[PDB]
C-alpha cells in the first residue's frame, strides 16, 4: 500500500480494485485495495488516482484480466 510518509494504515478495508497512486516517496504505483484508495485520500487528498493516464499502463499487467 501508498505510504509515503505522509499517511499510515490505520483505518481502511481491503479489496480487489487494482488503481494508480501517486506517492510522494516513490511515485506511480498501481495497488488493489480500499486501503491503497483510501490511505491515497490521506495522504495526498488533493491528488488524483490516476484512472486513465498513460501512465497508468502499467496498472494494467497489475490488475487482473479476463
Amino acid at each position: 500500500v501508498p505510504v509515503g510518509s505522509d499517511c499510515e494504515p490505520k483505518l481502511c478495508t481491503m479489496d480487489l480494485v487494482p488503481h494508480c497512486f501517486l506517492n510522494p516517496e516513490k511515485g506511480i504505483v498501481v495497488v488493489h485495495g480500499g486501503c491503497a484508495l483510501s490511505k491515497y485520500k490521506c495522504q495526498n487528498p488533493n491528488h488524483e488516482k490516476l484512472g486513465y493516464t498513460h501512465e497508468c499502463e502499467e496498472a494494467i499487467k497489475n490488475a487482473p484480466r479476463p
